[PDB]
């Protein structure tokens, strides 16, 4: 009979892209119960959301959180952008299943420091994970680099056929262990020299356990439509489902190119399933690397082992200061970080535009001076693009964090405010809700968000983060 909690009155937005009900929604456990006009029922506890709106909780589908989450399981940078669930092992790289010889090879570096990988296999991370849990739900995918640094102790060459039947094996245990696929991450050195055909050959793995395919493609810059093929041809050849990462056209030479890439998802072939995630930012980040050099636009310093007294400055000051070139400034600052504002404004609108794109954060929590998107992807896309940009609706917006990237990561019950399914959810206040992490202060909190549940339990409340770790980890379901 009775409810743990009623949210009275808010515009309540369900996460399907519907024009918003104003209701009320009730939460018993870890599910919501009951939705409509409800001062009928006996609750507990009483939020009055009068003025405010409930979404889902949001899905950051772009994430290298998966040691993070273990480090920190409250998890504020995300809990407060009101994330309630992150997809783990990205762009090639993941925790697990992950044996290390000497050093974690680039980009595992991400992640964490190479004594932190613990896990020989994915449930060996489950396990960990279920030690404290977090307040984010929590779903893996398998890196391929990650498995090639497994077999390989010379990673600058495609793998053997042999080796590619050992990560054959080693994916397909990871995916009956709960994974949810695959990722690629083809433009690092340590993944470059695999050919498609490499890829190709954990196909049949992902087909027979329905899982995904997700892929930080071969290269952004000039052949980045050529790179598109290579993922297209994952689709054609298995009939899986294949996210392109953190879709961009980077570099001077590519500015408002976002078009062709859009006009590239016509080039599929017979199935149509392809998509994209995006961060809402006209800068990327990443270890400092020379091919990036460039003076076509600012790139600034965000860590260096090498100099550490340069960091959080621009390149092109830190060179007039030394007295060399960029690019030979960047060799004395290596190994390093970098913010490269490569991007194009009206490009990163038209993919946040696209009716395919997820929003990501692809925050990295491991650097000492991050991007802001680590603190501010999600209310970004809400308050700057929606609100005060206008490029979509609200409902738009959320959709795209919640109810998209449910079914797009195949997240049973979760991503819909619906009786039954989970209470991971949001209230906030949408004349308010931004982000505040700038370049420079990349740390600042986001306004505007009153309460975070996850799974039924407040794990953020009037700007305090709170160890509800009520969070789960989203076991694969595998196949029919
Ligand atoms: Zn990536």
């Amino acid at each position: 009979q009775p409810v743990d909690t009623i949210i009275y009155q808010a515009k309540v937005f369900d996460g399907l892209g519907n024009a918003p009900v104003h209701m009320d929604v009730a939460i018993k456990g870890q599910q919501i119960v009951a939705l409509g006009e409800l001062s009928a029922y006996q609750a507990t506890e009483e939020v009055n959301a009068d003025g405010l709106c409930l979404a889902p909780g949001f899905i950051d589908v772009h994430t290298h959180d998966d040691l993070e989450v273990l480090r920190n399981p409250e998890m504020a940078a995300k809990i407060s952008q009101g994330v309630t669930t992150v997809i783990t092992g990205n762009c090639g790289i993941s925790a697990a299943p992950a044996e290390l010889a000497n050093d974690a090879p680039d980009p595992m570096n991400l992640l964490g420091e190479k004594a932190e990988f613990k896990f020989a296999q994915l449930r060996d991370y489950i396990d960990a994970y279920k030690v404290q849990k977090a307040n984010v739900n929590v779903a893996a995918l398998v890196g391929h680099t990650t498995l090639r640094n497994n077999v390989m102790a010379d990673l600058l060459r495609p793998a053997t056929a042999a080796e590619i039947t050992l990560m054959q094996q080693q994916l397909d245990l990871a995916l009956s262990q709960g994974a949810l696929g695959l990722s690629t991450g083809l433009a690092y050195k340590n993944a470059n020299q695999a050919p498609s055909s490499e890829v190709h050959a954990f196909g049949e793995v992902l087909k027979k356990h329905d899982a995904l395919y997700t892929t930080h493609l071969r290269t952004e810059f000039d052949a980045v439509l050529d790179a598109m093929d290579e993922a297209f041809a994952m689709e054609q050849a298995f009939d899986i489902k294949v996210i392109i990462s953190h879709l961009k056209c980077a570099g001077k030479n590519n500015w408002g190119r976002a078009p062709e890439l859009l006009a590239k998802f016509s080039e599929q072939g017979e199935h149509s399933k392809c998509s994209c995630d995006a961060y809402p930012y006209a800068a990327s980040s990443s270890t400092l690397d020379l091919n990036q050099v460039t003076d076509d636009f600012d790139i600034f310093i965000t860590w260096s082992d090498s100099h550490p007294e340069m960091a959080e400055q621009l390149l092109a000051d830190i060179a007039k200061q030394w007295g060399i070139s960029l690019l030979d400034a960047a060799k004395q600052l290596q190994p390093a970080g970098a913010v490269y504002h490569g991007l194009n404004e009206d490009d990163v609108k038209t993919i946040l535009a696209f009716d395919k794109t997820m929003i990501g954060s692809a925050g990295l929590p491991c650097d000492p001076h991050p991007h802001p998107r680590l603190w501010g992807s999600f209310p970004r896309v809400l308050g700057h693009y929606s609100r005060e940009q206008g490029i979509f609706s609200l409902a738009t917006a959320i959709h795209k964090m919640t109810g998209l990237s449910a079914a797009n990561y195949r997240l049973a019950n979760r991503g819909v405010i619906k009786v039954g399914h989970f209470a991971d959810l949001v209230l906030f206040d949408a004349d308010e809700i931004i982000d505040n992490a700038t370049f420079v202060e990349s740390a600042l909190p986001a306004s505007g968000i009153h309460q975070v549940w996850t799974n039924g339990q407040t794990t953020f409340k009037d700007k305090r983060v709170l160890p509800a770790y009520s969070g789960q980890f989203l076991t694969s379901l595998g196949a029919s």
